[PDB]
């Protein structure tokens, strides 16, 4: 399910997903599902989100 307790650093990652202006809301969900599989690896996930933004290249 969902862990009532969270790490403050983890919260930072959640906001970055929201920031991605280039990406629509559905893409953001994809990161969340990954987070559930490996909460310890959320840091690893943090690096991946920035990379995806480049690919959309709305400009």
């Amino acid at each position: 399910d969902v862990d009532n307790k969270f790490n403050k650093e983890q919260q930072n990652a959640f906001w970055e997903i929201l920031h991605l202006p280039n990406l629509n809301e559905e893409q953001r969900n994809g990161f969340i599902q990954s987070l559930k599989d490996d909460p310890s690896q959320s840091a690893n996930l943090l690096a991946e989100a920035k990379k995806l933004n480049d690919a959309q290249a709305p400009k």
